[PDB]
């Protein structure tokens, strides 16, 4: 009923982000990234993870029935 | 050739949320939310009004010509 | 290959906006607003800028071959 995602989660120049956000849609089902920027979820094959981290622009991604993804998150463009 | 609009604002959970501005449109009519959440603004009944309170997503909302509204303000979805 | 742009940013109000970033497009290619809102940068002339600053919109402009520009920034509509 469950797919086990294990995914790799970096800025654009390919350095991972360390204690992003992984959430399975907008439940309560969510985890962080490590220290090396790689997190494990549990989540239905065909939802998709919303993944977010200070400095960055939240994103939406499909899981696709993949087990294995990669995010790029880009920085956010403005600031107070 | 106004109405006078008492509104509600809440977050996702139905809490008030207390201090929140409320504008018509983007002209200088404006008011805030009090402590139970409640405002009191007079304007055109064919108008918008603009609710806005720090941590959350900005909205605009038709009046519509009601003279009782309730707003639901939604958390932003990034931070600095 | 280039031509020179001068331009001037403000605020809605008219007021210059001091220390905006107004770079080329998304490359390295960057300056910033001087103490009366100005800024020369050598670009192309099919380009487009990138102008941001700390509390405002950042905006993309075409450059449509103009040697003279003026940026009006908006505030932005939310904070945390
Ligand atoms: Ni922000």
């Amino acid at each position: 009923q469950q797919i086990t995602v294990k995914g790799h989660v970096v800025d654009a120049t390919g350095e991972p982000v360390i204690g992003a956000s992984v959430i399975e849609g907008k439940s309560t089902n969510g985890t962080i990234t490590d220290i090396d920027g790689n997190f494990s979820l549990n989540v239905s094959a065909n939802s998709a993870l919303t993944i977010s981290f200070v400095g960055y622009k939240t994103q939406t991604v499909s899981v696709n029935g993949k087990t294995a993804l990669k995010v790029t998150l880009q920085e956010l463009e403005h600031h107070h």
